[PDB]
């Protein structure tokens, strides 16, 4: 057994390293230290310092340099004793404090072991690197282990949630939590494979193919829906709930993608340094030169859309490389070979469509000197370029109840020209998906494990209405886990009247998630909507009116006095300067009527679906005019918030370890900040001062039951027997409190005491032997 043999790549790679005679020796030491401060400016730097002398309030150590200072015993961040540097489970440290809560985390991913447990959620600090931890073999090692028997793994939580959704058939999830780069998506990825290969069919093509294409779903999205920013080069621009469906019997029955708020004005714009969607990228250099010739591509700094942000490369990705890997997937999934192609042609053209260069007239309505573009557009996409081009600068428009032909500026056009674009993106992704989800939906499922994966946290120097959305999504997740840990737990504990004083574990951002999607009184995105129904309503009408109702009024809220034009939220992961430039439009989302008429129009069988298609090219009405961007999204997120609530919920709070993204460099002032607004501690502290066993007196009969002599599976009182069948065995009743439908035990005491008679050979079935038919 691999978990046993110290010589395993499992104890090579998931296992701390055993230690030298000198740690020895020093592991016994007498000697008692603490954690403090060389510098009282920077709190998170901290020194190792031993205790040299004490009185009843306070401590008096020696510093690294040999001078002595003292410390009321209240304020002492004591040090944790050595023999648990490296626990795989901080649930067990004598001392919980920040820098001894740091200092686990160091020690073990100084050693590759980016995983740790802080009690019943997980933790992962990004390795930055790869580690041989996600092989078939090691998927094997975990199938089916207790969580105690294996060391800390995105694979174990996994198992764990699997066999909970078995056993109390409810139906479960994995929350995965964190910042921009922190590797919540690496960690998705591996949840579906363990699922898949666990509870798949060993292949019969259904369910060995099926697992298959929902493996090879993934690099498709995330060939169209992730793209470098300048702080991850393959950040998600877009959130998704990815669910994995078993059948009655609990094998992989099917799965289902939900995407979420897709940042598309990515496909128009890049901040300098970063890159559009990897895709581009791909067919660009990747494409066949005949393929090449037939959708008129070229070099990507030939592209507007692709060379202004002085970045066509990722250190260490070969576009022509991962070109192949997509379209290897497509294949998988069941995309036609003609389909495909349409998919290059939407994506050419929308190249295409952005080299269009829009120029001032005689007058004041602009004008297409070069139909070089227009025509290569139009080509690629089978629409008719001089309808194209009336479409873009001369939009039809209604004066009333007229039919008045507008001419578009310079400015205006190229604005519609970006609505074209990015409305075709949106489109595909949103077909892409579409598509996507017939071939592995395709069965009732019986349960499903439900797999969140958000665009993280994020704060860019110039922060618009996507990172408003996306923050404020991080925000909602944030308070989903503080509920589900502090509040539904503590409001179990006190009706049941076990007698538990209630803690405040200051942990509570209700107050900027009401800032932002409240109604009455209307928080931001409501002002925004409204604003966005006002005829003469403009940017700094919009701003204002934010000042107006909560400048000096809400404390999440700030107006600053360096700018008139941005508004300051301050979130749980920090405060965020947003530039409200934009918005308006950006919230209405508009897209020329004339435009949306000539696509409809395409021969192409790909496109036209995308005009076409009701779910697809169709907007809900608001009354008088259509949905707006905000109002769907609230109502999006709802709506999975109301099916997450509905579940069984696991978590894992990624941790990156740098701003570098960098491995081998694990910046302490940033892992800290991400602990204390994350609230592992407070995550911590809740578990181990806290009863997290409990099971009602009923199903006490379903392995505590011939516990003593007694005392069966049955009785008419099981409260009765409570205080029976673990006093004979006096199990300290101060670890457990049996306040009043059921019983709740401390601290997995339930496992001690399990184990106390679930490890037990000794009576478990050998006595039948004694006095057999051996006597005669
Ligand atoms: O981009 C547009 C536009 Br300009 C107009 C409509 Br009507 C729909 C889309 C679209 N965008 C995303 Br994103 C999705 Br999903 C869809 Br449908
Ligand atoms: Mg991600």
């Amino acid at each position: 057994n691999p978990i046993h043999d110290r010589t395993s790549d499992y104890h090579k790679y998931l296992k701390v390293k055993q230690g030298d005679s000198d740690l020895f020796k020093l592991t016994v030491s007498d000697k008692r230290y603490i954690w403090y401060n060389p510098d009282p400016k920077e709190r998170d730097s901290y020194e190792c310092g031993e205790i040299v002398s004490e009185t009843s309030d306070s401590f008096t150590f020696k510093t690294v340099d040999g001078q002595d200072r003292q410390v009321k015993k209240d304020d002492a961040n004591q040090r944790n004793p050595i023999k648990f540097d490296g626990v795989e489970d901080m649930s067990e440290l004598s001392y919980l404090n920040e820098p001894a809560v740091f200092h686990n985390l160091r020690v073990r991913y100084n050693q590759d072991l980016i995983y740790t447990y802080s009690g019943l959620f997980l933790v992962a600090v990004n390795p930055f690197k790869r580690i041989p931890i996600y092989t078939q073999e090691m998927v094997d090692i975990f199938k089916g282990r207790r969580r105690n028997e294996v060391a800390p793994h995105i694979f174990a939580i996994s198992d764990v949630a699997y066999r909970s959704m078995l056993d109390d058939r409810q139906n479960q999830s994995l929350l995965i939590t964190g910042e921009s780069g922190a590797g919540k998506t690496e960690n998705t990825k591996k949840v579906i494979q363990y699922l898949a290969s666990v509870a798949g069919r060993n292949q019969a093509n259904g369910s060995g193919v099926l697992e298959q294409q929902i493996l090879q779903a993934n690099p498709i999205l995330e060939a169209f829906g992730n793209a470098k920013t300048t702080r991850n080069n393959n950040s998600s621009r877009f959130g998704k709930f990815i669910e994995i469906q078993f059948n009655s019997a609990g094998f992989i029955s099917g799965a289902s993608i939900q995407s979420y708020l897709l940042e598309k004005s990515r496909v128009v714009f890049q901040s300098e340094t970063e890159r559009n969607y990897h895709i581009f990228y791909q067919l660009l250099a990747g494409a066949t030169a005949e393929e090449k010739k037939a959708l008129h591509l070229a070099g990507p700094e030939s592209f507007n859309y692709l060379n202004q942000s002085g970045c066509v490369d990722i250190k260490g990705v070969s576009d022509s490389e991962e070109f192949k890997i997509t379209r290897q997937a497509m294949d998988i999934v069941g995309f036609s070979q003609e389909e495909q192609m349409s998919i290059f042609k939407i994506i050419a053209g929308i190249l295409h469509l952005g080299n269009i260069k829009f120029e001032k007239g005689a007058g004041e309505g602009a004008v297409l000197k070069d139909k070089t573009a227009l025509n290569a557009a139009s080509t690629v996409f089978g629409v008719n370029p001089s309808v194209l081009e009336k479409a873009l600068m001369e939009p039809r428009i209604l004066a009333g109840r007229d039919l008045v032909a507008q001419h578009l500026n310079v400015e205006k056009s190229s604005s519609s020209r970006d609505a074209l674009v990015k409305a075709l993106y949106g489109r595909l992704f949103l077909w892409l998906v579409k598509k996507i989800n017939n071939v592995l939906c395709q069965e009732r499922k019986a349960y499903f494990i439900g797999v969140l994966d958000i665009s993280g946290f994020e704060i860019f120097k110039v922060n618009s209405f996507e990172q408003l959305c996306i923050n404020y999504t991080n925000e909602k997740l944030q308070q989903f886990f503080n509920h589900h840990m502090f509040k539904l737990e503590q409001e179990e504990y006190l009706k049941e009247k076990i007698n538990w004083t209630f803690i405040d574990f200051g942990l509570d951002s209700q107050a900027t998630i009401d800032l932002i999607d409240g109604r009455q009184p209307p928080g931001i995105l409501a002002l925004l909507d409204e604003q966005s129904v006002f005829p003469n309503a403009t940017d700094n009408t919009l701003i204002t009116k934010l000042h107006s109702h909560f400048s000096k009024k809400n404390a999440k809220y700030e107006e600053p006095r360096f700018s008139k034009t941005e508004f300051g939220v301050t979130h749980y992961a920090g405060q965020v300067m947003y530039e409200i430039q934009d918005w308006l439009e950006k919230n209405k989302d508009p897209l020329q009527q004339d435009l949306e008429l000539c696509f409809k129009d395409s021969s192409d069988n790909v496109v036209t679906k995308l005009f076409n298609d009701p779910n697809i090219a169709s907007r809900a009405k608001k009354g008088a005019n259509f949905i707006t961007v905000a109002a769907q999204y609230k109502e999006q997120l709802a709506s999975l918030m109301a099916t997450l609530e509905t579940t069984n919920p696991h978590f894992v709070r990624c941790i990156i370890p740098n701003n570098k993204q960098l491995p081998a460099k694990l910046e302490d002032k940033v892992v800290l900040d991400q602990l204390r607004c994350n609230g592992v501690l407070e995550g911590i502290r809740i578990t181990r001062k806290g009863f997290p066993n409990r099971i009602i007196y009923a199903d006490f009969v379903k392995r505590y039951y011939l516990l003593a002599p007694n005392v069966p599976r049955d009785a008419e009182d099981s409260q009765k027997a409570t205080d029976a069948v673990l006093k004979h065995l006096n199990i300290d009743p101060e670890q457990y409190r049996f306040g009043i439908t059921k019983i709740f035990f401390r601290a997995g005491q339930l496992a001690r005491i399990e184990e106390a008679r679930e490890q037990r050979l000794e009576s478990n079935e050998p006595p039948m032997d004694f006095d057999d038919d051996i006597p005669f």
